[PDB]
């Protein structure tokens, strides 16, 4: 028995045929990009006011630190399946510092694009579902996956005149680490603009640009926050809950449905094939 992936995470959403899937406010904790196994799905963005069309060969980059708002929406008779590839903290990183030479247009590039669409090519198709085949690949070393990677991101963003992968002097990273750093503590404008020794324009920019209130923020980085927690194992509510910073069980189940459409045990059995 060996360690599991310290690169990546995979997760696991069964769409029944004609179910819909409404995320209001999410907050993309890591940069995630996921894709449907079969068939096809409506999926709308509300932000960018947008309805696409999305095949087994589509893909779906979600930028890190975004706030966004859309639905997906089975079309297939088929009960169909998403797969969500979160790429972790570290991989990034490595990314940032390993395409070679400079980008001459990247810095005419705009930030504006949380939702980006890539329809792939039987190369980009082949190399995804290796990686989600199993919970280790090792016929693919991390480095070939970086070099993946970093040229996949690079075609994308070249698709879209738009930074995907930011760098870490970004203000919404920082409040979104600091805010990460002591989930419980009960957080106020003022504490962060200090902490962060940055004035309230820079940093309220970022929340106007992804049209949330401070308390919706904290809200929606907390529900993100217990998502990743069932991730790691933990399937307790109530520990769910207290742990994210919530002062009740159905304070967070409110919020987490006001978020994910679904209560959290139902989330909870989405993620993990077992019910009660
Ligand atoms: C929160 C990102 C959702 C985007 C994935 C598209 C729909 C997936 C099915 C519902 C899953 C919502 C939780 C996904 C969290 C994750 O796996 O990283």
């Amino acid at each position: 028995m060996r360690e599991n992936n310290t690169s990546f995470l995979v997760n696991v959403y069964d769409l029944k045929k004609f179910d819909t899937y409404a995320f209001n406010k999410v907050f993309i904790d890591d940069y995630k990009i996921f894709w449907i196994n079969k068939g096809s799905a409506k999926l709308v963005d509300k932000n960018c006011l947008v309805s696409y069309t999305i095949t087994a060969s589509s893909v779906v980059l979600l930028k890190k630190n975004s706030i966004q708002r859309f639905s997906l929406m089975s079309l297939s008779d088929e009960s169909i399946s998403v797969c969500v590839l979160t790429i972790k903290n570290k991989f990034v990183n490595s990314l940032r510092h390993y395409l070679q030479g400079d980008l001459m247009i990247r810095n005419l590039y705009n930030e504006k694009k949380d939702l980006l669409l890539w329809n792939c090519e039987l190369n980009d198709i082949s190399v995804l579902g290796e990686i989600v085949s199993t919970y280790d690949q090792t016929q693919y070393s991390e480095d070939f996956l970086k070099i993946f990677f970093s040229g996949f991101f690079s075609k994308v963003e070249k698709k879209y005149n738009s930074i995907f992968i930011t760098d870490d002097l970004d203000a919404m990273e920082k409040i979104s680490c600091l805010v990460k750093s002591d989930i419980t503590r009960n957080w106020r404008w003022a504490d962060i603009c200090g902490e962060l020794r940055t004035n309230r324009m820079i940093l309220k920019k970022e929340l106007e640009s992804r049209g949330v209130k401070f308390r919706e923020l904290i809200n929606s980085i907390r529900i993100s926050y217990s998502i990743s927690l069932m991730a790691t194992g933990e399937f307790k509510i109530k520990q769910i809950a207290y742990q994210s910073g919530f002062a009740s069980v159905s304070y967070f189940s409110t919020v987490f449905k006001s978020t994910m459409n679904v209560a959290p045990s139902e989330y909870l059995f989405m993620l993990t094939g077992v019910a009660e």
